[PDB]
């Protein structure tokens, strides 16, 4: 019986929180067909029998072969060994792709200096993004079907669409059409769809955040 704790949402702790690594472990049981039970945790209050089963005080946390495993990386590829139909892997030379994104964008989110580079480090990161998307056959990353790289990037890619939207009035280039293009195609799959998170808490999530 699947089990998997997630982050609740800021303010609201009875609905599903803006934890992107707990959303990418919800979209690949949800590409899997997996049927789970979720546990919403307020990490600004710990339950005892959590922090029981997550050392770290870290989500997500999945409960597999009755053994509760942390790490979205680990939970992802457990999932996909023990349930290996759809395959969702990405072949290796793709399986990086994005992967400094949600980084860059987190430092241009936070900063408060114009001037310090953070914006073009951004732009750099979504031209590389946009560089692949060119010049590889669609409409995910490895081509036609969504796989592991799409499940991992889709939660940081919305991430950044909102919180930049909302705390800075700052969208993506429309040069960058294909990530346009991936973003669109990403958050109107079924899995993406049925797993995310309120615009309105991904907000509240990064509020206290943004400069602390
Ligand atoms: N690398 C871990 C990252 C997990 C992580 O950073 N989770 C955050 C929520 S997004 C967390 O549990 N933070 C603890 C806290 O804020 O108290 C993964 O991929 O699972």
């Amino acid at each position: 019986a699947l089990e998997i704790c997630v982050k609740a949402a800021v303010g609201a702790p009875d609905h599903l929180g803006d934890c992107p690594f707990s959303q990418r472990a919800l979209l690949t049981l949800e590409e899997k067909s997996l049927t789970y039970k979720i546990h919403l945790i307020n990490l600004s209050d710990k339950p005892q029998w959590f922090l029981d089963i997550s050392p770290q005080g870290k989500v997500p946390v999945l409960k597999i072969d009755d053994k509760w495993v942390t790490d979205s990386d680990v939970i992802v590829g457990i999932l996909e060994e023990k349930y290996p139909d759809p395959p969702l892997k990405t072949p290796a030379e793709f399986a990086s792709v994005g992967s400094n994104i949600f980084g860059t964008f987190g430092t241009f989110l936070k900063s408060k200096d114009s001037n310090d580079g953070s914006e073009h480090a951004l732009l750099v990161e979504l031209e590389a993004l946009e560089n692949h998307l060119k010049s590889h056959d669609g409409p995910f990353i490895a081509g036609e079907r969504v796989s592991a790289v799409d499940l991992s990037l889709a939660p940081k890619l919305y991430h950044l669409q909102v919180a930049l939207g909302h705390f800075k009035s700052w969208s993506v280039p429309e040069s960058f059409p294909h990530v346009h293009n991936y973003m669109k195609t990403l958050f109107s799959l079924d899995s993406f769809e049925k797993t995310k998170t309120e615009e309105k808490y991904v907000i509240s999530g990064w509020a206290p955040k943004v400069n602390p």
